[PDB]
């Protein structure tokens, strides 16, 4: 499924994600933006490494879901990757507040840092009335 920018955020309020862990709503829509373009069934291989990056928030399953094709992986978020690629987002949500349960918190996303951090991300939840 390929998210509506308003009808994603207004999801993400419901879900509980305004200041999860200190982080704004807006940030989290700035994360899905760059990570799928809102789209739950993205998929991403990285041959450098042999992991890929899977659904909306472009969560890895070296260290988040099990794929089992990764090696040295660990399954932190206890699911299977399969159930990052639902149109339906809850298990997506719940693994993406697991990822930030640790210190790095927003920041294990690269692309947050260098597509969301320290701009104005206001624009990402304009008008949606959240």
């Amino acid at each position: 499924k390929v998210f509506e920018r308003c009808e994603l955020a207004r999801t993400l309020k419901r879900l509980g994600m305004d200041g999860y862990r200190g982080i704004s709503l807006a940030n989290w829509m700035c994360l899905a933006k760059w990570e799928s373009g809102y789209n739950t069934r993205a998929t991403n291989y990285n041959a450098g490494d042999r992991s890929t990056d899977y659904g909306i928030f472009q969560i890895n399953s070296r260290y988040w879901c099990n794929d089992g094709k990764t090696p040295g992986a660990v399954n932190a978020c206890h699911l299977s990757c399969s159930a990052l690629l639902q149109d339906n987002i809850a298990d997506a949500v719940a693994c993406a507040k697991r990822v930030v349960r640790d210190p790095q918190g927003i920041r294990a996303w690269a692309a947050w840092r260098n597509r969301c951090q320290n701009r104005d991300v206001r624009q990402y939840v304009q008008g949606c009335g959240v």
